[PDB]
């Protein structure tokens, strides 16, 4: 196994994946590592599963039809990962955590977004739909690029929200298009 967690590339209280080398801390793993299960599967090897499964499921798909699926197992999964994904980018630091607002010039957003508050989401079943954790994934950013203006700041937004957008197109197979 690897030995620095996969998520934040730190050491520590490691919790090693029985399938592939990588690791996790506790509750860098999303969903937070399971307490028992021997052999325990991390979510990357949960995913392959999935597309090995079913490899007609690596076809194209038009987003609109991926945003109504309803949270089923699978779905929910591969949300779970998509988050994973981002909090894999250390620039994801700067949308953890509640934000505050008073900046000269610029009022906060009307409906204030964080990735913590997104995870917590997924964890107690708060969406019904994919398109309920993609509208609150998008929402982190699109606050940010709203509230920071001309500030070069801006640019952490567009950013995180590419390895977002690159990683849904990948784990939702959405069609590749120019
Ligand atoms: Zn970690
Ligand atoms: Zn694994
Ligand atoms: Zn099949």
């Amino acid at each position: 196994n690897s030995n620095i967690c996969e998520v934040c590339n730190k050491w520590g209280r490691l919790f090693c994946c029985d399938t592939c080398p990588r690791s996790f801390h506790e509750h860098c793993h999303i969903p937070s590592v399971e307490a028992n299960k021997n052999p325990w599967s991390c979510i990357f090897c949960r995913i392959k599963t999935i597309q090995e499964r079913c490899p007609e499921s690596q076809s194209g798909h038009q987003e609109s039809e991926v945003l109504m699926r309803q949270m089923l197992p699978e779905e929910q999964l591969k949300c779970e990962f998509l988050l994973l994904k981002v909090y894999c980018d250390s620039k994801s630091c700067f949308f953890a955590s509640e934000p505050y607002y008073n900046r000269e010039g610029s009022q906060g957003p009307q409906k204030p977004m964080w990735l913590n508050k997104v995870k917590t989401s997924l964890n107690e079943q708060m969406y019904t739909r994919v398109e309920g954790f993609v509208q609150d994934m998008r929402l982190i950013f699109h606050n940010h690029k709203e509230f920071y203006r001309e500030d070069k700041f801006t640019r952490l937004g567009i950013q995180v929200q590419d390895i977002f957008e690159k990683n849904f197109r990948n784990i939702f197979a959405i069609q590749e298009t120019s």
